[PDB]
DNA sequence: ATATATATATATATATATATATATATATATATATATATATATATATATATATATATATAT
């Protein structure tokens, strides 16, 4: 659905650039859910509170855990960007999306 | 020539996620009910002071 696209599409072009600071492969890709959230607001609005987004994304999270994609939250709100993503199937389609987002989040308002 | 078989379209089923309504369960605050200290009523023994009265003195 439009939201987990969202995530992936983040989780992806985090990892790249993690890839480009750290080289490939040489250190696992980590990243705090209030570095997350932001970005889920800017992108698909405010659901009511930080505790709604909390769940939104914890939701989120859980199921792609389910795919492999994304580890658990750890003692530092933190959580780790599963390798596999580097495999993903159609990653310029997550950029297609990610530019039409960036198009709409502006035209919208 | 009749019938065969694959590619195509469409009707239906299956998977998955979101949100809502649900069932089981915990805990809470509420009310019924029981127990109690306490005061007040009913009954009683013992006796006094009393009203009614017998028995009675006194009277015509």
């Amino acid at each position: 659905n439009l939201e987990q696209s969202l995530l992936v599409a983040i989780l992806r072009q985090h990892f790249v650039a993690w890839e480009q600071e750290s080289g490939t492969g040489a250190s696992q890709a980590q990243i705090a859910i209030d570095d997350l959230l932001p970005q889920l607001q800017i992108y698909l609005g405010d659901p009511g509170s930080e505790s709604k987004e909390r769940t939104r994304l914890l939701t989120l999270l859980d199921q792609l855990k389910g795919h492999g994609l994304v580890t658990s939250p750890d003692a530092h709100e933190r959580i780790v960007i599963r390798p596999i993503i580097a495999h993903l199937a159609d990653p310029i389609n997550l950029q297609a999306l990610l530019a039409w987002l960036r198009e709409q989040i502006a035209q919208q308002t």
